[PDB]
């Protein structure tokens, strides 16, 4: 059974680190909630959300990124950091919708 989903409206698009120059990663991310009541939660935080995966993602660099183990890794680092100023519920799964490094 597949909880609520929730769709951040926008892509977030942030420089990653590399060995060069800077490298670029747009994602779109989805949250599994818990419960319902949580929906409400994720809507009236929503900057508090953004501006915690920005911080995230802008915290990496292209070698962190290129397998599903980074990935895996930056999806629990999102849900825990998330799941720490959330009190109506939980967010069970991140999904990246969009994940495209140039």
């Amino acid at each position: 059974v597949l909880g609520p989903l929730y769709a951040i409206d926008a892509p977030f698009a942030v420089n990653l680190v590399s060995q060069n120059g800077r490298r670029y990663l747009k994602a779109s991310i989805s949250l599994e909630l818990s419960n319902e009541k949580l929906l409400n939660e994720v809507k009236v935080k929503d900057t508090a959300i953004k501006d915690t995966i920005i911080e995230i993602l802008s915290s990496k660099s292209v070698e962190e990124v290129v397998t599903n183990k980074g990935k895996n890794k930056l999806k629990d680092e999102i849900k825990s950091h998330l799941n720490s100023f959330l009190i109506d519920g939980f967010i069970k799964n991140v999904f990246f919708t969009d994940f495209i490094i140039q």
